[PDB]
């Protein structure tokens, strides 16, 4: 049923896009088809997790507080698709980086599903109170996870960064913000309940939870191999600023810090095993057993806090939980 | 005292920005100073047209309808910094067209120019009423030109779409909307008095001035040299749909079209030279100044209609317009 609903509205909000275009933007049928195609291609394909969680958000708010009941829904589900088309958008962004007319397309594509976010919002939500306060969050969250990309791209360039606080930093603007703190927000505003949960704790839990993902995250790239990882790892030929890196640098030896900065961020097939080789003595993959029990305390005990004031949101934010669990 | 205020606030929205990164973003020194040396380069330097024609309709609304008046022309200059801000998103989205960290950078600097119009409008205009209303005209402009980006990227993918009544479409979705009708809006919104001008007459003068300014852009394109036009005209290298093409399709005998279609969109430096003698030919530059010369009468004559019901609006519209005559 929760699927099942995400898609049928989907369909909704790809016809009024499509059809606005055609309407109002005067676009022929050949680029409504192209477009079509190409919001399928972006949008459609994923775990769908960003958008299901404000629809679960939403659903556990009406039941633990009826035609509000079905408004609130559909309310959810454009918003759960207005990070999904926000997360397209990204993805197209990441493309681009990794008379050239599909570079030029790349670029059209990331501007257009930027907008359609918008689009859809001040449709479906034109006559909603929290039209305003809605976009202003929205947009918020999006500049920061542009920060949270400047925080990334530039952590080898001014090892001084190369720290577990700015670590947190790249995962909490870059990630956290837009993948776990966003979608429980619009839970809460689709929800009319807002002002009734504790912020607080809200924000908290969404960093750890981001952080949590992103450790697992940094090991699997560095040793799941290829086939059951999904993608070929390449955090280290791109010297990134992963949790690996950051906890190596601080119970290495002076030396063995020397031999990582030598063969740290190459791509030469033996320096990566080196660099492997190096995590590997260290035991990095004991030490991230115990970093992730540690942040996983701290996401169980924050819940029962939310849970004093907010009943019903801390059982969406344990599902959430269990999802990144 | 026009430019003068514009660029005092022009500190006074990027302090703002940066001290927001600082104090609330968690951002260090070194990439504040990167963010203002970034600012300055891709906002600074033009010739600052949509900035100053907000500022224009709004100190002759004021004028012809008192600490209002000091924060409407305010309230101008932040608009006006929305669609400098705005452009230089575009113009950085097109260098990136024509592990590589400064593609990296230039991405991101296109991410944070569109998100900083919208957080310099949500700090500036936080208690005004107009907020929510010039988000959404804002951001559909936006996607307007998106929408015109792809008519003319894929403009000669799909000679059939060469023809006028599309090359109009191109203009006014690409350029006109964000260049000559937005600002001629914004001056109205913060002045109040938007209702009380016909949006219609004004929608037409904004498509035939962009019409006027992208036809003499075009001919340029083609016949000014170099160093007199400040770039090196790329539009039959390009294949694009100018005026000049569409014009010649036209008018041109069935060989002349065949040359025409062998020598279009090519680098070859004679084939170029083979256009454009086909252009000579064809006495293209005389049909450009009587075409010009029949918009520049509908120009004249929709400003009359406008000053009807609205006089003091029509004033900074003939302001506008010479600019562009
Ligand atoms: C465009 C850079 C970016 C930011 C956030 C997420 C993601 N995948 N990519
Ligand atoms: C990014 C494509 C574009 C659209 C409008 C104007 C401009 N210069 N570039």
């Amino acid at each position: 049923m929760p699927m099942q609903m995400f898609m049928q509205v989907y369909d909704e909000i790809q016809m009024f896009l499509l059809e606005e275009l055609e309407l109002k933007f005067d676009m022929d049928p050949n680029r409504v088809r192209y477009l079509r195609k190409m919001m399928d291609t972006t949008c459609l394909g994923g775990k769908y997790n960003r958008g299901l969680t404000v629809i679960d958000v939403a659903e556990s708010l009406l039941s633990l507080s009826g035609a509000r009941r079905k408004r609130v829904l559909h309310d959810a589900c454009v918003c759960g698709w207005m990070i999904e088309f926000l997360q397209a958008h990204y993805l197209v962004e990441d493309d681009i980086m990794d008379p050239d007319v599909t570079v030029q397309c790349a670029i059209n594509d990331g501007l257009l599903l930027k907008s359609w976010t918008h689009m859809m919002a001040m449709h479906f939500f034109a006559d909603r109170p929290f039209l305003q306060d809605l976009l202003c969050r929205f947009n918020r969250v999006d500049y920061t996870t542009a920060v949270g990309q400047l925080y990334d791209v530039t952590s080898m360039f001014d090892f001084a960064e190369f720290t577990l606080s700015n670590y947190k930093r790249i995962v909490k603007y870059k990630t956290a913000y837009y993948t776990y703190l966003l979608p429980l927000v619009m839970g809460l505003i689709v929800s009319e309940a807002l002002p009734t949960v504790d912020m607080g704790v809200t924000e908290e839990l969404a960093m750890l939870m981001g952080e949590y993902f992103q450790v697992q995250d940094d090991v699997m790239d560095c040793f799941t191999p290829p086939e059951r990882l999904g993608k070929v790892g390449t955090d280290i030929q791109d010297a990134k600023c992963s949790w690996l890196a950051v906890t190596f640098l601080a119970k290495a030896s002076s030396a063995q810090v020397a031999e990582f900065k030598a063969n740290y961020g190459s791509g030469d097939s033996e320096k990566v095993a080196t660099v492997r080789r190096l995590y590997e003595e260290a035991d990095l993959q004991g030490d991230y057993v115990a970093y992730e029990a540690a942040v996983a305390e701290q996401v169980k005990e924050l819940i029962e806090k939310l849970r004093l004031c907010s009943p019903g949101f801390a059982a969406s934010v344990e599902t959430l939980w269990g999802k990144t669990y």
